[PDB]
This record gives C-alpha cells, structure tokens and sequence, in this order.
C-alpha cells in the first residue's frame, strides 16, 4: 500500500498540473513543459521526468483527516509542486546549476530571463490554483503556503549567505534544512485538511508532523548525497562531495572536535580554493567521507533521521482522526527512511 | 486636493512598508533596501528614492468606497507596492537594465542571485501582508492581487516575445501595456474597496476603472518617453527612442501606413542591427520622432490617452459610492494625464 499511495498522489495531481501548465501564455507554456520533461531542448516531447511523489501523495491524505474525498486535496497537491517548481527554477539559476536530474537546466536551454520568468508565473499559478475556489478554507490553505513559499526564500538566503563559510554550525544547518525541505513538507501534510474544514489547531499538528517528517527525509537525503550506491541513487558516488555541500555529516563531522574533525576543517576549507579540484578522484573523495564517518558525522546525521521520525510519528498521536489515514500517514514516513 | 492625497498614500504607506522589508532575512532586508533607496552600494544610509504615489492613494481611496476608514486599504496599498517592486527587481534583471532612476540596479550592485531572491522575497511578503488578516475579505483581495501579478507576468512574456520582432501590432501593444500597467492600477483601484467589504460586483467595476485609467496613464507615459523635456522628466531627450521601445506612438505610427509610416519601419529594423546605434545623436532621434508625429503616431495616441480617460471616469458612474469619494477618484484620473 506504500506505492499505491504515491501512485495515487501522482496520477490525481499530475494531468491537473500539467493542464494549468499548458493554459500559460507563450513562450512560458513550452519551457515550463521543458522543466518539467514533458518536452526536450529543442521542443519535441520527451520522458524520464517521473520523479518522487511525496508531496501529493501527502496532500490528497490531509484532506482524508476530515474525512472529505482525497480530490479535495488535489488543488493544494498542485500549489505545492507549483511553489516547489518555481523553487528548482529560481535556485538552480541562482546556483548556477547547468543540470538536474542529467538534463539542462532551463536557464542553460532557454535563458536566465525565462527561467526567472517561467519560476515567477508558476507561483503566481500555485496561488491561484487555491484562490479560484473562492472559499474561506482556500483562503487559509493559501496562507499557508505562503508562510512555507516565505520559508523556502529564507532557506535559499540562507545557503546564499553560508556559501563562502569555510563552516557552518550544526544549528546553522537544520534552521536552514528545515526551511529548505521541511516547511515545504508541513505545508503538504497540513493543506488538504485545511481544504476539507479542519480548525486552525489540526493543522498546525499535521503541519508539526510534515516538517519534522521533512527534517527526517534531508537527513536521510544528505546520508544517501555522500554513501549512497549510483545503482540506487542515479548520481555519481559521493555526489554532494563533488558540490561541496555542507550538509548535516559534513557539519555534524565539523562541529565534533578531535583529530578527524580538524583534519576534515583544514581539507574543506583547502578544498574551496583548490585549483585542482576539477581533477579529484573518487578516492579523493572517499577519503573526506571516511574522515566525516570517523568523526561521527554519519552517525550523528542517522541518529538525527530516527529522533526526527520520532516527533513527527508522535505528532500524529495528538491529533483526532481516522485510524485507517493516521496507519497510512504513519506507513510515509517509514518510506521516508531508508 | 491633488496632492494631498498622494502625500496621504505615501505617509500611510512608506513605514509599513519599511517595518515589513527589514524584517527580511539577512541579506535581503539590506539588499531591498537598496532596491528601494534608504541605503546606498556600500551599506550606508542615502536619498532621492520617493518617486509617484499614485497605486497607495489609490488603494486608500479604495477603501472609504464602502465607507471605510483609510487605514483597511493600507495592507492592500502595501501588498501592491510590493508586487510593484517585485516585478521591478526581476523585469531589470531579465532586461539587462544596469540603471533605474539614475542608479545602478540591485543585480548589477548585489548580482543576480539576490536580486531573484528578494524580487521572490517580496512577492511572498505581499500575500503575506494581505492573508496575516485571518478575514473573508483578505481572501477575496489576495485573489486580485493573483490576477494583477499574473497579469504583470504575462506583459513581461509579452514584452520578451516581441523584443527580436521589426514591428508589434497595435493590438500586441495595447494588450501588453494593459497586463503592465493597467492590471496593477486595476488592482490597486479595487483592493482597498473589497478590504472594506464591497460585493464582487462593485469590485470589479472599480478594477474597469482602474485599468483603463492604467492604460490612460501609459499612453501618456509613452508620449512623455519620446517628447518630455529633460527638466520635467528627468530622462534623456527622446530617452524610450535611445532604448528602442515599441510605445504606442511607435507602434501606432508602423501601423499607419503612407510615406512616413513606410520609412519609419526601414530606419527602426535598421536602427536594431546598425554598428554604431551607441553614437547616434540627439537629432537622429528627433528626426524619428518627427517622422512618428507624420505617420500620425503621437496624436493617436493622445487620442488613446484622452478615450481611456473617459471609459475610466464613465466606469466609475456605474457604482454606488459616497460623492466625496467619487470626487477623488475623478481628480486622480485627470491628474494621470499632463
């Protein structure tokens, strides 16, 4: 039943997504049709563009807490891939990230212009994909996603501000890892019960589950970025390596003390300005990742992946529902961990 | 009168504004008050920022429609600033704009990347501002405010669609500068008004009110871009023809047809591959715009200027409003045009 959920997210939200996409005026209709792989670099269509479907599936399950069909849920699924969409747009360029998922950027294809322009309509779009129905429920269900849109700009900031840190706090991390991927998450596990009627305390329990259900998931995430196998990942090994990113291992491993953690300190910071850099080799970066492990970064970073688990898990306890959607709600966040 | 209400939107306006933008996240708040003038390119304090207040007098003005005291329409005229410079941020970037009021602009200043951000940021704020009320109302003015900044969106496509085309159709132009100007003026008319508690219906007549007085504003803006005298302006002689815009004028004069019309076409698809564009003179430019006052272009569009005027003016008799109010609006409309 844990993949017939994110079938069911996926294939309600997706033909209602792709619908509002397609209604955007020309040229932003086609290279949103490119972000989103339903067409290739020079206009053709094109697959492979499926990724994971947590969100919706969260979404259609929000609405089920009130117990109101998961459809009602269905316009607060699109918003939230709408916002999160605007977000890759916006970020990879500000990032001056040439691919994702192996393919071209949009602004690599199509231009920094139309990926800032495309990003700005598809956020625009998520809010009034809510708006048009007009309720006092849509109301709130876009307030909403504006304090989890509000979070995410302050999550890119953030990484913005932290980008030429030759380190970064533990504390530092999560903050922005919580407005990052969490605030995004809350709002996914909160929208379809506000869609469905359900009083300003609910939702701001099942928002308590999805960020610390969020938080679990980037950890996890940053675990599987350094010692995750291409056979399962797709990315090369020790991919976030590669990028230099500072996630919760490579902070957590930092922020230890002892001899792995100042070697690891003098590596990175050495690393950043390393004219060579472009010619290291996986042992190269095998080896930081066996310097984060002896440090207790991988550790530290699974242990954080359980407790996050935990609070979201016993978020669920203190709210009334159905017990059927609270097992199903319960079964996401297992999937979550790997 | 004139005045006094511009300075009334202002003064209720500018420190809302002000208290919201600093609560940013480091650095945007710093980065936004750059955008907006308070502080210079190295951080300190600075002047000559306060340009028009035409959208919060407007908004104000919007509210005492349904009775109501100024201040309910001041979320709405802060909601509309922001959207405003949000699309100022992000259309100067997509442009290559390195200067807007005789200073640099953020992303030539602070890069790219932040300005994206804190154009986001910003537009985040604005349903923010309006949805922090919790109200029915609030709702409803989010949901115009989701019209004007999808609008303003699909201008900026428009705008990025015709910018390599030798000539734009009347129509083409029309309808851009109505989604550029017209949809936020529409916006700012009505916003204060449904803050207040005004029915769909009388809300939507003051957004025809709005709009055409945009359009009205716009046509008049574009004569002043091509024949304003530098000490009113501010700008370079024939300063919109230095820049190659297709303003109504132009527009209007490729359009016609006959002699004039004819070798204006020549000269302006000349005038987009020509070498040495960056030396022409002050009389190349004038002799263009003698040639689009032959080709009947500038009274076109006075003639344009003076009709939406009137469907604006003739808009606002249709809704049942206070006489004081109605004498406000009406003063505005005529100061849009000079």
């Amino acid at each position: 039943d844990v993949t017939a959920l994110l079938e069911r997210g996926r294939t309600l939200a997706t033909p209602v997504l792709r619908a509002a996409v397609d209604r955007l005026a020309p040229p932003m209709d086609t290279v949103a049709a490119y972000h989103f792989g339903w067409i290739d670099a020079q206009g053709n269509p094109a697959d492979g563009d499926g990724g994971k479907a947590v969100r919706p599936a969260l979404a259609v399950l929000s609405a089920e807490v009130t117990g109101a069909a998961p459809e009602v849920g269905v316009p607060g699924a699109v918003a939230v891939e709408l916002v999160h969409n605007f977000s890759l747009l916006h970020d990879d360029l500000m990032d001056g990230d040439e691919q994702r998922r192996h393919r071209d950027t949009v602004w690599k294809v199509h231009g920094p212009a139309q990926a800032i322009l495309v990003g700005d309509a598809l956020f625009a779009l998520a809010n009034e994909v809510l708006l048009e129905l007009g309720t006092v429920e849509a109301g709130r269900a876009t307030r909403r996603l504006t304090k989890a849109s509000r979070s995410l700009i302050d999550g890119q900031a953030q990484d913005i501000s932290y980008e030429h840190r030759d380190r970064v706090s533990v504390e530092e991390c999560l903050e922005m890892e919580g407005n990052k991927t969490g605030a995004l998450l809350a709002c996914a596990s909160s929208i379809g019960a506000v869609l469905g009627g359900a009083d300003e305390r609910t939702a701001d329990t099942l928002e308590k589950y999805g960020y610390h259900l969020g938080l679990a998931f980037q950890a996890v995430d940053d675990l599987l970025g350094i010692w995750g196998d291409p056979d399962a990942t797709g990315k090369q090994t020790w991919s976030d390596l590669r990028q230099r990113k500072k996630s919760l291992p490579v902070v957590a491993a930092l922020a230890a003390g002892g001899a792995a953690s100042e070697r690891l300190g003098e590596i990175l910071t050495a690393d950043a300005k390393a004219s060579d850099f472009a010619n290291f080799s996986e042992e190269e970066f095998a080896a930081r990742a066996a310097l984060i492990e002896e440090a207790g970064g991988r550790e530290w970073t699974a242990d954080e992946a359980r407790r996050q688990h935990t609070i979201a898990i016993e978020a669920l306890d203190a709210v009334d529902m159905p017990d059927r959607v609270r097992d199903r709600f319960t079964a996401l966040a297992d999937f979550v961990v790997v």
